[PDB]
């Protein structure tokens, strides 16, 4: 196999408005998925053992990706657009070496953040909540629109 | 393109009293812009999937800024006046490489604080929360008054 | 005796969805198995004494896992199957030194998250809520079932 | 799922419990023709009452008060969002201004199962507004007549 | 917006939700030429409701107790930020001094339809002036008439 | 303040909100000659209520019920902290304890414009006195009468 | 367990606590040959009253209203998971249509001690299905007649 | 303290608060020549209500309810920690159980002035002894007469 | 304990705090020979009211009513842990089944001294099982005649 | 101007009990001051827009006061009186170097709490809570007795 | 005296199920007895002073443990025992240098977890709360058995 | 003066059963003295200014102590038997240098913990909580017995 896959290998692709392009954020440096799942408890006391009893409930999932800010790239110029619209946005992760679509979805832009120190570069974070299912691009066939 | 804005130029300006001068806060040495989304959730569970649905809600918006303490320069006396009569403050944040203007807005000076350590120079800590809408000057035509 | 065992050694292992195949899961690096028991508070202030009365609750368990990612790894590409399906999953942890079953049992997968740094390799993370009793095997006899 | 299951138990000898998440109501249209699942749910809660009348005769042995089971009512309250498109509340305002009994069932969308089926009227049809969240609805239905118990009883299993 | 939507569906089928944001009470003047939105809005709620008579006759099969749908009436309650200048705080104390019937609506100002329109008599106008917080009132309109459901009946859909 | 107000609009045209801090209750004294604002006051609510006579008549097309305004009733509810040498302190005891009619008006300071006037009763005058916190007094006016709204009327708008 | 008991004391002379986790109600079946203890129980109640007839006498020294014993009432309320395929289930639903009394016990299953038995009536026999949890029931039985309590009376221990 | 009081203003023009721990409620002994303040004194309530009389007449014109002010009462409500051996609470029992009226005043032991003297009757002597707490008891005193208030009226200054 | 007591007051003069562990219930057997302490106590109510009756004549100066107090009553509220075995509890249930008067007294077992006696009734004998804690049980008694408090009456002290 | 302030010299006086010597803390080694004001929550979803709104709040201040602890000086023998007697203490902030007042105000002794170190001197620690307002000295004429 | 004991002189020990054998757990390397005292305050404001006064409240005490887990070490198979029968365990502290007990009690095993690093040795840590009294052995004649 | 004072010479003592000796704590090597005094909130905003109003509230002091542990110092033998007796403690901390003494009261031993690492010493810590008033003796006359 591979036995890894490099971390500067995997970006974060947003679809501009009409969706004929995925332009990927300029100035990456940064990105992590969460996904979770809830847990119910059916801890009913007429079970021998002695160990709790739980099922599971609701998934929802989450991305943050930080980096260096540039004001004028088209891709920081569409995240503006979308977070003052509160349009849901179509997210994807690309891994730009095996060619291969990773996770699409629908996310919301909850935080759209930067900070300016005086020795360093102006660094963007983004956060981007999630809108309905994270479809598992590794596990179904197709997703693989490059740019 | 530019690639990276380096951060020793994009700097944080205060309209005055009457609003003729756009004074550039001195002691600048720190600069963070936080823009947040509140997500409200619907999920109803007739709907088939398995992951838990949310909208966008409610924007708000804030600076902080903190530096170097000058207790003479007309900008630190401005700031003063406007946390002592209760007053919205227009607050800039210029690109004073590019000469472009990004975000304009009201703000209310909720903290004015400052520290004197012993062996360092005394600095001074300000947090603005945002009264309304933080227009993004990279998306709008205009919002260039540079001093 | 040993007088330890090597962290190396220790490994955490995952029933395909058949259950006929036992795989390893591809990337690890870390392991945390977590058994807690609530505690019950019994102060009856007729009690002689001057000491706090308690006594056993329920007992819960949990395994974190982390690592680094490959995606093509059919272990990773069972994973999220599991996930996906909020199907039960059966999970076991192997000595592969003395080739030793040490604790098996049925789990939900609660978090499964990674994240890409820009300096480094992918990395996973994985957390498995007990959906019951977890057995311990070092004290039951059999479970051995080493792939 | 296997070791000859030494601690993964899958044998299915139950379910342990039932996640509300597949107990749905369902009203049957005017027509009597299509089940509806009322959209937005967020809630249910099925009541059901036997009045206790006393007969307590003050010439017996003992000292406890005797007691009797009178009459059966049924209700049911169901909350959600609310979206004022969907047939389904399209069809609930029709009876409320109508007057009319309405057809009501609970259906187990996940078991294939049905529950209670019964002829209801709608007491309460009032919804909520909060500035910050999305509009909520509330129903109350009380009952007209019997609560027939489908766990008990072949057959309604109309699923839709 | 695209890859055949294999992740992104934006296809309109439904709304799936409304926004509280999106719903507001209407208030028509005493001349019925204007209709001012209250000023300050932050919460809503309707109330509809109809009794039950009961008619339990001891000769009936089963064990069940009978009822019908009784009267139906409805009611309002709003309540938000005060500010005593605008013209609708201007009209509802007019209203509330005159003892004249007011015309109320419902409008979702987001989907440009309405909703329940009709003739309340304001039976609560009340305010409070916490020291910490805004001057915020409270609003109560008990319903003198039918609710006139713009939901089902064509027509009402004057915004402003 | 400026750039023609193209992100910070400074433009007055309404209050959007009246801050708690400026809405103050205030009494005349015996002579009526002096308002004093009721010293330590942190607390405010004004009650205004409406009868609602029912004249549901069972020869009336449509279904749902009838009702017309009744009578009108108000009450203030203030609360604070509790000097006991304070001046306006010491004559709403006088008015308590002589079973006086006292001129209430409701001053909003920023705006320096009155609000509601009228006559009242202090029929509740109490107070708690907690170990560890400042002790407190609440009043609870009724009204035998008309409260006049100052928001609509001419005059009315003495300061103190 | 040992050092002659000196800091650990592992002597039994009572139970000091009974957990929650013990005590179990239970059903008899239609015929009266199983006891089926209701599944997902996960609360339990039982309220036992008696009247207090007062006996207050005008003639007589000190100043203390005199009351004796009134008649005795108990009821048993149990709330848990609910599961409609479960036999314990399918016996409630059955008294409760029948209007059949049931005979209801109380265990101990840890102790193996039976601690209250005796028929009651299913007042009241209500579920509540909230979309983010499981689906759970609710149960109140109201006795008609003695609840003989086990725990002094010699006898009543059967296990199921 | 200097500076022409340029920042640290002093002067005193009032208080501006009053400490909840300088309000102590005492009670004259049996021979009433001995004022004693309840000892663990924690909480003190003293509310003061008067009556409301309709004097509603259909030949008003307007469109408000009138009302006078009708009969006057008060009531004490004091709780806190409890000694036996205290003699307030050594004294408290004997009133209680001799029915006997005490004379109770509000004491300001920091200004050295009194509030509030008047007579009273123990209507309710109860106390809670929580297990992880200390035993802390509840005093509710009913008046049987005048509150005179000593803050309008001269006199009544003596503190023990 | 030293340097003249300069900052350490060791002076023991008073208790100025009673917890609430030294305060428990204890009642006589049936031969009543034996006073037991209630096991599993945890928590403890003393409630002892007075009646007020009113003699408002309406010819009398001022305008404050009028009331003199009435009857005595007392009460006593008890729960915490349940053993089925203790003997206290095997003597409850047998004068709650029997409707015998008990003979119960307040004891703090520290200071040694008796309390409260009385004669009581058990109104309620209740007991909840929660499924994830122990089973925890409840009495209520009700006093038929006068609570002697032993705290101004000499003698009472049986500790057991 | 002087671009920057060195922060030994920004020091903590306090009014002795009558009020005619100012003192100045011996053994100061830090300080900090805190303004703050609070925020009021004033959406009313009438407004078109989508950003949300607030106005000024309520204002307090605090100071925090630490260094090396000498008992027998006599600002420490004021300070202990002051804490001990719940009476109001004032409290000034000084440029001794360019003779200029900075902040002025009552205060209540919060917290006076000291720790003493095995391998290091005794340091003590002061908390200062607002009594009202904190004037300043630089935007208003006068305060400049200097001791 | 002795001025110190040493931090590898102090071991927990275990009482068997049987209670004949007092074991020494293997791979000790931390021990923690938390010894708590619950405070009830009763401040009734009718005392002079100005200072809140306070009474002893109840007393708990609990044991931390962690090392290093070899799990055939019989003393191991004796903790997970009583961690699944949910059976108190006797518990003692000893000196294995100056030969004297020093803690004995009667402990409920509330947590049991243990973590395997790679690159490291498998650690395990315990948390033993107590039922009751805490029986101090440095007072108390006795309790010197060592094993 | 003295400017400092070294913090090996702040040292803490307990009074005996009897009160007639003074015992050091042997072993200390830490010390933190707290004290606090609460805040109430006034602000009835009838009145001018803008800043809020506080009063102070009530007073409360704590002490903790640590060090490494020695079990047969007579002094450890002293806090046990407190520890375990619930009786109020007389401790005192005096200056071995100067001869003075700074504060004196009657405490709870609320925490009495220790630890025993395994490549270090046993150390032990010690909370203290006080029953009313902390009189500090430096600004009193007496309190000056070293022991």
């Amino acid at each position: 196999a591979a036995k890894a896959v490099a971390g500067k290998d995997v970006i974060l692709a947003v679809f501009n408005a009409a969706g004929d392009k995925l332009l990927a954020v300029a100035g990456q440096q940064g990105l992590t998925v969460n996904r979770s799942k809830d847990s119910i408890e059916i801890t009913s006391k007429d079970t021998v053992g002695g160990w709790k009893s739980k099922i599971g409930g609701m998934k929802e999932w989450s991305i943050e990706n930080d980096g260096l800010y540039v004001a004028d790239a088209e891709s920081h110029k569409e995240l503006a657009k979308y977070f003052e619209s509160d349009s849901p946005v179509c997210v994807k992760i690309i891994n730009q070496a095996s060619k291969k679509g990773l996770f699409g979805g629908l996310a919301i832009v909850a935080d759209y953040s930067f900070e300016a120190p005086f020795d360093e570069a102006m660094t963007y974070s983004v956060k981007l909540d999630g809108m309905g299912a994270l479809v598992d691009l590794t596990i179904t066939e197709g997703g693989d629109q490059m740019p």
